[PDB]
């Protein structure tokens, strides 16, 4: 049978991205056999970890490999010989509270409400499979291209003050750490209010220790200027205090494609 993994030989790296949980991250390229250049970040493990943080890397890197959703970004291939490389596909576009930044003055609101949907239906897939992700956010978000946007890595807490994104967080998640799907829904509204404020920072007002207090008085982040009212509905049902009533994924799913067709049609008009 034909080689499966990708060779070393075949990725080169580039210069330093960055420093990830478990070590250094590079930008290289990643030389296909039809002869293309793509450009790959490729996340590595320290040779003096714990075995223990060695198999939470490889877990991960299992996880991203086998999820391929059209709205998770993309694993590329995965060297296990030491040392081991996680090739994970580059987005040139970049995050997208980035792109939403440089691009407010021409996104209409149906792209905003699309990108929302897309993030949806790949949180949907995690939660058919009880998978709690821990960081819906627009710095966590790729731009694949102006179509297509793509979830990023799981939260590092899972690995397991920690610089949590307290701003983004239920309060279950903040009072008692507890994360689950329902947790998930809650930062996913987070999330879109972030994509509907052409990515502002929620509670930027706030320091992060005054957030729970405005939580438990029932204040929550204002409407949006550009949001449709519907999708603030919605927003609000997911920051419901108890997450046995926030809405499940399935449910957001249908509710956003509604929202998405409805926008869709009164801008025609
Ligand atoms: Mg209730």
């Amino acid at each position: 049978g034909p080689q499966y993994g990708i060779a070393r030989e075949d990725v080169v790296l580039n210069r330093i991205l960055g420093e990830g949980f478990f070590g250094e991250v590079y930008e290289g390229v990643y030389t296909n056999h039809k002869g293309e250049k793509i450009n790959v970040a490729v996340k590595t493990c320290k040779k003096d970890c714990t075995l223990d943080n060695k198999e939470k890397f490889m877990s991960e890197a299992v996880i991203m490999k086998n999820l391929d959703h059209p709205h998770i970004v993309k694993l590329i291939g995965i060297i296990e010989e030491e040392p081991t490389w996680i090739i994970m596909e580059l987005y040139p576009y970049g995050e997208l509270g980035h792109y939403l930044e440089r691009n407010k003055n021409s996104l209409k609101v149906l792209t905003l409400v699309l990108y929302s949907l897309q993030i949806c239906k790949a949180m949907a897939y995690l939660e058919s499979i009880n998978c709690v992700h821990r960081d819906i956010a627009v710095r966590n978000i790729l731009v694949a291209s102006p179509e297509c946007v793509k979830l990023g890595d799981f939260g590092l807490s899972r690995y397991i003050v920690t610089r949590l994104p307290i701003k983004w967080m239920s309060p279950e998640s903040i009072n008692f750490r507890r994360f689950t799907t329902a947790s998930d829904v809650w930062m996913f509204a987070v999330c879109m209010w972030e994509i509907l404020s052409f990515g502002k920072q929620p509670f930027f007002w706030l320091e992060n220790k005054d957030v729970i207090g405005v939580l438990e008085k029932g204040d929550r982040l204002p409407k949006p200027d550009l949001c449709p009212p519907v999708l603030y509905t919605l927003m609000t049902r997911c920051w419901d205090y108890d997450p046995s009533d926030r809405p499940r994924f399935t449910e957001l799913v249908c509710s956003l494609s509604d929202v998405y067709q409805m926008e869709k049609d009164i801008a025609m008009e």
